[PDB]
């Protein structure tokens, strides 16, 4: 499979600049989902957070005190309505919701027993999901006019950082794939071949194509499907509007508001 070089071709997008450098990026941003079909920014100094972050991760998979097995989502307090967040024991991971960080309470408990993971982890999805929404505004952007705002929640977003790891899609809106550790992720392109990005170590994240927009968007963009090829830490954030909100779609250029919910969808 081809390498794809991304350090020094993506736009640039500063931590201090988000939302004037995503601006300037639009048009690279969009030429890329026309063309590729994912996105790519580079944003120098996240490359340092998501290893240190991933590497305490990896730390606390391995702790035995207060252990990470202590927070697995069958026993972490969970929302009424939403997604599940925790610790997913063994291929482990964990859900960093944006409600768990905002203790939404006892659900922020595991972050309080791992706090050194925990702050970096709350850094990244609070980064992460800065970028991602102006990633969704570009691709609003892109769309017929009347397109709603995606409104992705704060709450019902979660980054998921997995410890040890076929073609898939995640049904979401957007994810922001985050620097992993090793290569081996893996994207199709429009005509069918794949290629690997290279950005194992480097300061380059993905946007990757949800299901929910392929629906809201009726197919105008296909999921960025994916696949992860080896010869091990991997962190992406998964972006969700509200679970309540009602379904909409842009047919032929024309709103629809549906009877379902964004929730439904999922089920
Ligand atoms: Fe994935």
């Amino acid at each position: 499979v081809p390498l794809m070089e991304l350090s020094g071709r993506a736009p640039v997008v500063r931590l201090h600049d988000i939302e004037a450098d995503m601006a300037a990026a639009t048009d690279a941003i969009r030429s890329q989902l026309t063309g590729w079909g994912f996105m790519a920014a580079e944003v120098p100094g996240i490359g340092e957070r998501v290893e240190a972050m991933m590497n305490e991760f990896a730390a606390a998979c391995r702790a035995t005190g207060p252990s990470l097995s202590d927070y697995a989502y069958d026993v972490v307090p969970q929302l009424a309505v939403g997604g599940t967040h925790g610790f997913f024991p063994y291929k482990e991971f964990i859900h960093v919701s944006g409600a768990m960080i905002g203790d939404q309470p006892g659900a922020g408990d595991v972050l309080r027993a791992f706090p050194a993971f925990g702050t970096r982890a709350a850094e990244v999805f609070d980064i992460a999901f800065r970028l991602i929404s102006l990633f969704g505004e570009v691709v609003r952007g892109m769309m017929p006019p009347g397109t709603p705002e995606l409104d992705l929640s704060h709450d019902a977003t979660n980054l998921r950082v997995i410890h040890y790891r076929h073609e898939h899609s995640g049904i979401q809106m957007l994810a922001l794939q985050l620097p992993p550790s090793d290569q081996g992720l893996q994207y199709v392109l429009h005509d069918g071949t794949w290629v690997e990005p290279v950005i194992a170590g480097t300061d380059v994240v993905l946007c990757n194509i949800g299901r929910m927009l392929t629906s809201a968007s009726d197919g105008r963009f296909r999921p960025s499907t994916h696949r992860v090829h080896t010869k091990r830490l991997s962190s992406v954030l998964f972006a969700y509007p509200q679970h309540k909100a009602r379904q909409w779609k842009m047919v032929d250029g024309e709103l629809m508001s549906l009877n379902a919910t964004w929730g439904d969808f999922i089920d």
